[PDB]
DNA sequence: TTTAACTTTCGGAAATCAAATACACTAATATTAAAACGCGGGGGACAGCGCGTACGTGCGTTTAAGCGGTGCTAGAGCTGTCTACGACCAATTGAGCGGCCTCGGCACCATGTGACTTAT
């Protein structure tokens, strides 16, 4: 249950960010299912960045080639 | 002590020059499929509302998150060394469609000998 220990506080001030200030609860259970959705994904990507690379601990630069071909590329790591 | 820029060259590239298509558009044409004017309409989307509601709003006691030591080891990254493997050359093919030929079969003129005959 660790994306339960993602605690509803945390998903509220995450909300408040977002600019928002009312939020229904069951947002809670499915922004942790937005959140499992994309970390699948780039984990897959990262993940297998990493099992091509032979380094099996998995990098930086496999994270930011994973979001760059997401078309989610994030500045500040490959640099 | 290791990442460059001098260079010293050269042989494919990227200009040029040219003509061979060939395609775009600028344009007549009667038609004629869709435009766009023109009035109701349903239908619906918003005004206004009651009260149920649902996520904040507010307290108590928890819980994990965050440190803060305590290893210890699994890989990081690096192998110093042996190939393999693929980039090059070329030969080592090949097949497909023109080329010669060359088969045999026709029509035509040549040559010798068997009749026979005659004047030897």
């Amino acid at each position: 249950d660790n994306i339960q220990g993602i605690t509803k506080p945390a998903i509220r001030r995450l909300a408040r960010r977002g600019g928002v200030k009312r939020i229904s609860g069951l947002i809670y259970e499915e922004v942790r299912a937005v959140l499992k959705s994309f970390l699948e994904s780039v984990i897959r990507d990262s993940v297998t960045y990493t099992e091509h690379a032979k380094r099996k601990t998995v990098t930086s630069l496999d994270v930011v080639y994973a979001l760059k071909r997401q078309g989610r590329t994030l500045y500040g790591f490959g640099g």
